[PDB]
DNA sequence: CGTACTAGTTAACTAGTACG
DNA sequence: CGTACTAGTTAACTAGTACG
């Protein structure tokens, strides 16, 4: 009896992580953004704004449901359909979210 | 007409870097995964993937043009119209693209 | 008070061929 | 031999209302 993979790595990095790799060069500088203009579009960066913001506006909730619409111009779908995501994650990194927000 | 400084104008765009404050806090640790998971999409690591996946296989020159289409499922309308996107960017800043292309 | 949802219109990306 | 074009379809995102 023997293991094929356990010691060391459980879960192989193939796409995404070789790219946040680059992503560390240019965040030391800022050279990411003409190399963004390369590989991406402005569209990428037009939708990290508006759901970046209904993230970033629900997580507080004081007027973030009704209200909030007529500020920016994003629909009752994407301000609460946000909220739907929260739920499916864990709480181990959800905790990195309050690390982020509360400032410590 | 001046020795120092031309045309004063000012202008900054604040969307993509109240994104990059909080990326540089996971990148520290690496919990911009679970971050992508909830105000991103499955898509964001599927254009990440397939979208450097033309560009890292065209600067290199060996199977990114016609045999690429079959071993992934990118179409030539994307392999080729990813180079277009190289003769618009600036070369003082193409150049950190030889300090990632180089090393990586 | 708050959320979820039913109806409403836009946007990128994909695939095999045409010519320089 | 290397690029860009004609024709093909696949997901994402907006907006205002009603019920628990
Ligand atoms: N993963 C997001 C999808 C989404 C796309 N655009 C958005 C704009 C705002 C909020 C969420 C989104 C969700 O279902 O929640
Ligand atoms: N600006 C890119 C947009 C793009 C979308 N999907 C792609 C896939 C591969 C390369 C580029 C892209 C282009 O037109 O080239």
């Amino acid at each position: 009896q023997s293991p094929y993979s356990a010691a060391m790595a459980e879960q192989r990095h193939q796409e995404w992580l070789r790219f946040v790799d680059l992503l560390k060069n240019a965040y030391q500088n800022d050279l990411h953004l003409p190399l963004l203009n390369l590989m991406l579009t402005p569209d990428e960066r037009e939708a990290l704004g508006t759901r970046v913001r209904i993230v970033e506006e629900l997580l507080r909730g004081e007027m973030s449901q009704r209200e909030l619409k007529n500020e920016l111009g994003a629909g009752i779908a994407t301000i609460t359909r946000g909220s739907n995501s929260l739920k499916a994650a864990p709480v181990e990194l959800r905790q990195w979210l309050e690390e982020v927000l509360l400032k410590s």
